């Protein structure tokens, strides 16, 4: 599977237009410079990614994957709220070079509407699995019963990019306000 | 004052820098390409800005300013909470141009440590005004006591620049339940 060409290739030079893209901007780099980045030729590089456009689509897709992986599953053995403020701490913890790029992808995003959209998908499919487990949390008596849970999503999403977004939240993230005074703020959004 | 020379011919580069760092991003923006928009020789433009970084350092300055006028004073005729939920909406209603300009900045300060400086000292200074207004509201028995402000005014900043940075933000905030659940979410964190 991930040992079956062309996958290490294509993974290989997404790495290189990960570590591009992060140091100089979508903007400014170049096909030719990911070319010279990951050292495939531009022949074989546009078989796999025909344009910048399909390059930051797979890394979007690379990170809306992330996401879900903390919201696919019903929880088992945390509480939500618990479970959100960890997921947060956790986003401060994260590949630092990663997280400078989600907020390239959002800058660029506010002047690409092409990206943009990506990025209406990539938060639609993380918004369904936030909702997905409010209603668990619901179901189960956990979490209040007059909540718009699209729009707590939507605002819970808003806060995490904006923390995502913070070169300080990791400094933050180390305190146990952080935590606690996150999870007031939690609990007053999904009424508990 | 603001009719004086330099400022005018000032304002019209800021304006300037302002549309191309916006459209294309600050990385790519040559100052050629500034004087080119700006209609200033290289001499005159750089008797104003040496750099690029004294351009982006001017402009979030501008952006600091315009957020401090929302907090600089105590309030008067509205709660604090009500004024937070406002600010918030208001926020999706701005320029959109600013607004794409707010993101870019985040992004390159990620990867630009001078422009990183650049903002803390930013939200140095409304983190004060905040923690100003939220002395205020405890002290006429408005929030509750044991709030970490700090930590709170940071992340109701991660809160506002994720919607500032969110392109259906606007949208959202068309809807009555925007201001609804982001009130449930201010009313915890501000422990009321
Ligand atoms: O979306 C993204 O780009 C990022 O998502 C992160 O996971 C989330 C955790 C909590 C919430 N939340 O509380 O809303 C939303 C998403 C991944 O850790 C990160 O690798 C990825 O870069
Ligand atoms: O800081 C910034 O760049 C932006 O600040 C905005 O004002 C704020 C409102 C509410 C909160 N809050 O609730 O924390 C913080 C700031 C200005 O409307 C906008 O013009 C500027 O671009």
């Amino acid at each position: 599977n991930k040992l079956t060409e062309p996958l290490p290739t294509r993974m290989r030079i997404l790495r290189a237009a990960r570590q591009c893209f992060a140091e100089n901007g979508f903007h400014s780099t170049s096909m030719k410079t990911i070319c010279k980045a990951s050292d495939m030729s531009p022949g074989t590089l546009y078989h796999h990614f025909p344009s910048k456009e399909a390059l930051i689509e797979a890394i979007i897709l690379e990170d809306q994957e992330r996401a879900l992986t903390h919201f696919r599953e019903p929880l088992e053995g945390v509480g939500l709220v618990d479970y959100l403020v960890e997921s947060t701490i956790a986003v401060t913890r994260e590949d630092y070079a990663q997280r400078a790029l989600v907020v390239e992808i959002m800058a660029e995003g506010m002047r690409n509407p092409q990206v943009a959209e990506m990025l209406t998908n990539k938060y639609h499919t993380i918004i369904a699995s936030l909702v997905a487990r409010f209603n668990d949390a619901q179901a189960k008596g956990e979490i209040g019963a007059d909540v718009d849970k699209e729009m707590a999503a939507r605002l819970l999403l808003a806060t995490t990019y904006g923390v995502l977004s913070d070169s300080s939240s990791a400094e933050n993230a180390r305190h146990v306000s952080f935590a606690t005074t996150l999870r007031t703020m939690l609990t007053g959004l999904l009424k508990c």
